[PDB]
């Protein structure tokens, strides 16, 4: 049901900023990403209904962002990993 997403990064104040099923976008720079269990990891966990879909693009809080080359990156309920550029299921591999 919710989006969790975990982010591979070194940024130090990393943020998600997303449209929820096409909705308003986050207010800038979006939703800040926690300190997570797994070495070089950052996870949110986005509240949402069954079936639910996000647009993300991710920043430092200040504007170097990765947005999957101007595209942005979907998500779908469940947890996924993205880490360099890669969408997995689950948690860090
Ligand atoms: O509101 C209309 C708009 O909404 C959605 O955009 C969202 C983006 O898809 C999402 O990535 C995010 O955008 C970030 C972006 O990732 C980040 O790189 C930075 O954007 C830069 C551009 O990369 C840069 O090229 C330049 O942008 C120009 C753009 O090239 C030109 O084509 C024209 O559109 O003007 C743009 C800006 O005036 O500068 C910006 C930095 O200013 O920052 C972006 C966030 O500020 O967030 C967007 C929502 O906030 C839609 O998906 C998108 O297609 C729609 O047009």
């Amino acid at each position: 049901t919710d989006i969790t997403i975990y982010y591979k990064t070194g940024w130090t104040h990393p943020h998600i900023h997303y449209s929820l099923n096409q909705g308003a976008w986050t207010t800038l720079p979006g939703v800040p990403l926690t300190k997570s269990e797994y070495e070089g990891y950052v996870k949110v966990t986005i509240e949402a209904e069954e079936g639910s879909q996000l647009r993300a693009a991710f920043n430092n809080g200040s504007g170097q962002w990765d947005n999957n080359q101007g595209r942005d990156y979907d998500f779908s309920s469940g947890v996924h990993t993205l880490a360099d550029g890669r969408i997995l299921s689950g948690t860090p591999k």
